[PDB]
């Protein structure tokens, strides 16, 4: 993986993407996505 260096940074997972983010911003910024997303259809 990328974020695959020795860093306590990337705690934050998306619970319905599995997705490992090291910042916040972007973190929120995809958390906001989910918007974007079908939660079936
Ligand atoms: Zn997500």
């Amino acid at each position: 993986g990328a974020m695959e260096v020795q860093t306590s940074q990337k705690s934050y997972v998306c619970p319905n993407c599995g997705k490992i983010f090291r910042w916040r911003v972007n973190f929120i910024r995809h958390l906001r996505s989910r918007r974007e997303q079908k939660p079936h259809k």
